[PDB]
C-alpha cells in the first residue's frame, strides 16, 4: 500500500476518543479499569498501584501502548509477532516497512491501527544461542529502557509488556524478570506521576509465577 493510506488512517485514529474508537472495535476488548493493580490484588487477601500481571492475550488491551517483541526487520513473524500484526490489520506493517528495521536494544513507535491499543512500541530483544553473556543482559535492558523513553515521549498513561527475548531468543525466563522488573522499577521512581500502569503481559504459568513472586520484592514498602 501507498504510505498516505497508513498516514491517514493513522491521523483519522490518534484523533478519535475512547468512545469513538469502541464503536469501530470488531472485537471486544479488556479496558485498562478491568485489570486489577498489584496493590488491588494484595488488599484481595507505593508503586503497587502503577504495575498489573495480565494472563491473556496482548492484542485485546485498550492501552495507550502494547510492546510488541519484534525482530530486526520491524515486518513481523511468529508468535505474538504475528498476532500483533493480524489483529492490528497491514496498516502496521506498511508503517513498520517506513521505518527501516530497529537495532537491537532499540524502540521504535507506531499507531495500533485496529487494535484497541492508540499505539504499538516495538522492540528487538537480544538472541542467545548460547549461554546469556554482559551483552545480552546489558540489550534485554536497553529494550525496558528504550521502550519506556518512547512511553515518556509520546504521554502513554497505560503500557504492557511481553517477556522479550524469552522462548525462542533463549533469554532463560527468571533473569529476564529480574531484568525487566528492576528496569521498570528505576524507570518508576523518577516517573510515576506520568503512567497510571505498567502491565506485565504473563501467558504462560512459568512466567506468571516468576512475576508473581517478585512483584512484592520490586514495588512494595
Amino acid at each position: 500500500m501507498k504510505k498516505k493510506v497508513w498516514r491517514e488512517e493513522k491521523e483519522r485514529l490518534l484523533k478519535m476518543t475512547l468512545e469513538e474508537r469502541r464503536k469501530e472495535y470488531l472485537r471486544d476488548y479488556i479496558p485498562l479499569n478491568s485489570i486489577l493493580s498489584w496493590k488491588e490484588e494484595m488488599k484481595g487477601k507505593s508503586l503497587t498501584e502503577k504495575v498489573s500481571l495480565y494472563r491473556g492475550d496482548i492484542t485485546l488491551l485498550e492501552v495507550d501502548a502494547i510492546v510488541n517483541a519484534a525482530n530486526a526487520s520491524l515486518l513481523g513473524g511468529g508468535g505474538v509477532d504475528g498476532c500483533i500484526h493480524r489483529a492490528a490489520g497491514p496498516c502496521l506493517l506498511a508503517e513498520c516497512r517506513n521505518l527501516n528495521g530497529c537495532d537491537t536494544g532499540h524502540a521504535k513507535i507506531t499507531c495500533g491501527y485496529d487494535l484497541p491499543a492508540k499505539y504499538v512500541i516495538h522492540t528487538v530483544g537480544p538472541i542467545a544461542r548460547g549461554h546469556i553473556n554482559g551483552s545480552h543482559k546489558e540489550d534485554l535492558a536497553n529494550c525496558y529502557k528504550s521502550s519506556l523513553k518512547l512511553v515518556k515521549e509520546n504521554n502513554i498513561r497505560s503500557v504492557a509488556f511481553p517477556c522479550i527475548s524469552t522462548g525462542i531468543y533463549g533469554f532463560p525466563n527468571e533473569p529476564a524478570a529480574v531484568i525487566a522488573l528492576n528496569t521498570i522499577k528505576e524507570w518508576l521512581a523518577k516517573n510515576h506521576h506520568e503512567v497510571d500502569r505498567i502491565i506485565f503481559c504473563v501467558f504462560l504459568e512459568v512466567d506468571f509465577k516468576i512475576y508473581k513472586k517478585k512483584m512484592n520484592e520490586f514495588f512494595s514498602v
